[PDB]
């Protein structure tokens, strides 16, 4: 149910086994691994650089041909704001594909290091949005749907680079974040919740649930609700309220994100002109004023 295999249906390099070193074990989910490693003759002037492994547990004639169609794709994803795709070495199982690493982390566990519980100021949590936006507007020109866009699929690496990207092991890191095949029903509008349907504006209604994510530092979207009670609100129309740290203006931007109506919501171009506005000159807004 991957955005990656949604877009395949509707040359990868390849990197030698003894030029990638396992040095430590990053996560670990139902179809494999991800290891921090070193890997050799990669970068230019970098004899060594840190990179983040994926391994697949299944070395199955099915989970390799998926295996293939997903590095083709990966390997034409190339945007500033989209985590990195090195390659493959499919020598044997299990099959590794191998990106840049980010030293941070995913962005829900960068916000919440990083929150009340220093904290990032409006300037900060408003770069990390922009962001997160610019990925999406590359995404949505390649009419690829996203189907999980939160910010436990997003990395941070050095100076605040924020990055779309994943490593297939949400599902089982935050199982919380899912409910049942696993759905991440508090990021979904309400007609992928009743239809299964994943389209651009329904990834532009999951962006508005980021906005919401990185304006409470990572919170989850309904927190004192079960997954039955918040599929009611999102079907019956509640809105998520505003959070402290957000600025009306940010609020504004969110509630487009979150029409009823798919044709009624704004295009994910129009929100990242408005948040990278709003980066360059922030609203004079105090979180302890309201
Ligand atoms: N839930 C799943 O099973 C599941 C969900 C995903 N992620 C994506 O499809 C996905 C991945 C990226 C991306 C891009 C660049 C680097 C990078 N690291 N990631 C962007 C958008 C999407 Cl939408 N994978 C998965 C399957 C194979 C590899 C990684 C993840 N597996
Ligand atoms: O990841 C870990 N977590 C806690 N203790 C250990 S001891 C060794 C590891 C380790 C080292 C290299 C790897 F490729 C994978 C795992 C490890």
């Amino acid at each position: 149910g991957s955005g990656l295999q949604g877009h395949i249906i509707e040359c990868v390099h390849h990197i030698k086994r003894r030029d990638i070193v396992l040095k430590w074990e990053l996560g670990e989910g139902a179809f494999g691994k991800v290891f921090l490693a070193e890997c050799h003759n990669l970068l230019p002037e970098q004899d060594k650089m840190l990179v983040a492994v994926k391994a697949l547990k299944e070395a199955s004639e099915s989970a390799r041909q998926d295996f293939q169609r997903e590095a083709e794709l990966l390997t034409m994803l190339q945007h500033q704001h989209i985590v990195r795709f090195f390659g493959v070495c499919t020598e044997g199982r299990p099959l590794l594909m191998v990106f840049e690493y980010m030293r941070h982390g995913d962005l829900n566990r960068f916000l919440r290091s990083h929150g009340p519980d220093g904290p990032l100021g409006l300037g900060q949590l408003l770069a990390v949005a922009s962001q997160v936006a610019a990925g999406m507007v590359y995404l949505a020109g390649l009419h690829f749907v996203h189907r999980d866009l939160a910010t436990r699929n997003c990395l941070v690496g050095q100076g605040l680079v924020v990055k779309i990207g994943d490593f297939g092991m949400s599902r089982d890191i935050y199982s919380t974040d899912y409910y049942r095949t696993m759905l991440p029903i508090r990021w979904m509008p309400p007609e992928s919740i009743l239809y299964r349907k994943f389209t651009t504006e329904s990834d532009v209604w999951s962006f508005g649930v980021v906005l919401w994510e990185i304006f409470t530092y990572g919170k989850q979207p309904w927190y004192q609700l079960s997954n039955t009670e918040a599929i009611d609100c999102i079907t019956q129309g509640r809105e998520l309220e505003r959070p402290r740290a957000c600025p009306p203006e940010v609020y504004a931007i969110m509630r487009g994100c979150w029409q009823r109506e798919p044709q009624q919501r704004h295009s994910i171009k129009d929100v990242h002109a408005r948040l990278q506005a709003l980066a360059q000159a922030p609203p004079v807004y105090l979180d302890v004023l309201g």
